[PDB]
């Protein structure tokens, strides 16, 4: 029987550039949305957008091999740096088989995709780059970083749309319990603020359309909602056997319990009103870690600020808790990241990972008027102290009705 | 203990709609490589391609629902019907919840991204389709199928470009084998020749150039060897728990024993010369299975028609086999078939039952001056007739430097 744990933490977001920046942000209730300005935004609905603040990877990558990788891949990368640097693991000759990745993203690189489709459009195939296919599908990322690090273990890229980051997560861990792997980087990487991401959630009408005040916006559970709000970032995580952890006297932040998945069998782009696919998979990571409901403290919500989506995780929140379901906190970062789709899973399992660690809970901010009829507490505006939490449960859920939870463990 | 097993196959190919039609013009060693015609190859380097001849789903998709996704996702759900009805299995409400999908691809739907993002320069993101990203993203094979069936069970999609297929099936046997499901449908599904792909492939010099002879281009180990060829397809199989399928009297056409993955951690498009990265993966699907080398009767290779790819393979293959190196037959249908990418390891998954079933293994077509110093049989130029061959073992590779391969048992 292996345990696995986390033993490194790596993060780019719209609030920080690390990890312990971001938490920071979080706990203090910051926003980080603000107005797009690297393309013009004049026939754009959706004006603003959650941006990683002055990125830098010079001394992490070349401009070299920079040209050869979309913003996707080198947000992913970088954080995949923080994470094994954080772990301290040394790879050797022996380790070098027995460490992988599990890494994806929603849509991948979208901005060299556009790039390379306006130069075809422009002057031929002769103009399209021969880097177009590697610097912009989706396993990019554990690509460079396997290489990077002469990772020789098992390596997956699981691209399950805005559900990518738990799915990597939950796999990782299975490669690691299953014995093929002792240690895994995992998690996800995005950067769809661009024409073709803003343009084309904008045209399925999913966005949040509040130009006047970008930062009110992302608004969970609020009777004001209007969409969803796009956040870039990337969150990586290195799992480790319990045992290997251990002997190498490893700094082990929590432990990954449970895993679930389900599908909503229902709507290509919603979930029903019942929530039933969410429920399914929180019972899943329940009975996957041998708890009970009751035992959450908190609840890392998918909560996008879409109208049908937060009342579908309501819904299926109060049919897991049930009775509880006054007692456990829930609460939706999105609030101030905004939703980074591939990579919310991941950085959204960091903060349910820091909730345990220091006892305190992020809010959901700009909930002024939740909906009627709802019982929970969505830890509205300020941030939240607690006594013995003992675990987190974090939810991602996908179009294509595609859903995971994650549930971590103190110690 | 949870044994796998295949109840059930769809696939859409080059050389055939069907999976009994595909098989049969592979043993007769049909090529389904013919010149593009659906767009203007002038500029183009490359200007052939193994295409899906006379694609219908008119009985299975609503054109009212075919404007909702690229020919890549029409082709995964036909294929995915075709293996579900292959299978017998009745879907109730008992079942909903333990049947699931773990479908991927390698690029995902370019057609439709080109399509939004030429509308988008012509006229604005006005222009921009609602279903851009849902018509798009790579998981929604598995979207719209999970839909179609009412299958409520894990659902997952793994981007692993070249590798995909091999995965997706690797861990949806992974999945069931765990626990949380008791059935899967598996594979990937691929329609990558557009201008982009082709463009993209050609850009990087990684495609045949042979346009005075389409059907001779994939020529796997020979020496005038120029680059792979883009072969667009699906290909599905019907995963299920050893007792959940005799329990219900279904066909059983195999066993997935083994599955091994590994990581090059060498170049971002190419392997090494000494082929360690495709060593470890069979190396690792061997151990899973519990055999030795000598126990594997073919290897449906990945062999892509690649100068450097394909001497990887080889010397890998020597390595692991060494003394039987000669008495294992290993052949590459894409001497036939083209390369699916997404969706190879998935129909060369197909292919590697079959030969099993039918105790005859597919010839590697056009290997008329194989590279010196190799001890290996490629089954050149004609099928071959095999006695007590109990298993076979199927390679894919990818970008990244991302392995996998499977190993099947017969019965
Ligand atoms: C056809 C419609 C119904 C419509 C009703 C009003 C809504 O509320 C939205 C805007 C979105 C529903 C939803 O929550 N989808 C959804 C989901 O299933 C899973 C994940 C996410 C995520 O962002 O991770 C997500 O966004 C839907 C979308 C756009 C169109 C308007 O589909
Ligand atoms: C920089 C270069 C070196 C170069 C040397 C000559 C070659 O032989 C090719 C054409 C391809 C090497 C290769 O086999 N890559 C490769 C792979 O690692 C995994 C999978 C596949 C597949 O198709 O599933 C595949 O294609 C490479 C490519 C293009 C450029 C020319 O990279």
């Amino acid at each position: 029987k292996r345990r696995v744990v986390v033993t490194g933490l790596g993060m780019l977001s719209p609030v920080g550039n690390t990890v312990e920046s971001t938490w920071k942000a979080l706990l203090a209730g910051q926003s980080g949305i603000s107005l797009i300005d690297h393309f013009d935004t004049s026939a754009y609905a959706t004006k603003f957008a959650g941006l990683v603040k002055d990125f830098n990877c010079e001394d992490i990558i070349s401009r070299k091999e920079q040209r050869k990788m979309d913003a996707f891949i080198q947000y992913g990368i970088v954080a995949g740096v923080q994470a094994m640097q954080d772990s301290g693991l040394e790879i050797t000759e022996e380790n070098a088989t027995r460490i992988g990745a599990a890494i994806g993203s929603g849509i991948g690189g979208l901005g060299l995709i556009e790039e390379n489709h306006t130069s075809l459009m422009n002057g031929g195939p002769r103009k399209i780059s021969p880097f177009f296919v590697p610097s912009t599908i989706v396993n990019m990322v554990a690509g460079h970083l396997t290489i990077m690090y002469g990772l020789r273990g098992p390596s997956i890229s699981i691209a399950t749309a805005q559900t990518s980051g738990v799915h990597n997560i939950g796999h990782a861990a299975r490669i690691i319990a299953y014995g093929d792997a002792d240690v895994m980087v995992a998690g996800g990487a995005e950067k769809a603020s661009t024409p073709l991401g803003v343009g084309g959630f904008g045209a399925a009408r999913a966005l949040s359309t509040r130009n006047d005040n970008p930062q009110a916006a992302s608004r969970p559970w609020d009777k004001e909602r209007d969409g969803f709000v796009l956040g870039d970032g990337a969150g990586m995580l290195v799992l480790e056997e319990y045992e290997h952890a251990k002997k190498r006297g490893a700094k082990i932040y929590a432990e990954l319990v449970g895993f679930g998945m389900s599908s909503d069998a229902y709507h290509m782009t919603s979930p029903p009103e019942n929530g039933a696919g969410a429920a399914l998979a929180m019972a899943n990571a329940l009975r996957d870690a041998g708890i009970e409901a009751s035992q959450i403290g908190y609840v890392n919500a998918h909560g996008t600020s879409t109208p049908a989506g937060d009342k579908a995780e309501a819904q299926a929140v109060k049919t897991i808790f049930g009775e509880a379901a006054s007692r456990v906190l829930v609460s939706s970062t999105k609030s101030m990241t905004g939703h980074l789709l591939g990579a919310a899973g991941a950085v959204e399992s960091i903060y349910s990972i820091l909730a345990l660690r220091d006892q305190a809970v992020p809010p959901t901010i700009n909930l002024d008027n939740p909906d009627e009829g709802c019982d929970l507490d969505f830890v509205p505006h300020e941030a939240r102290q607690v006594s013995g939490m003992e675990y987190t449960l974090c939810n991602s859920f996908g179009f294509g009705g595609t859903n995971g939870s994650l549930i971590f463990k103190k110690i």
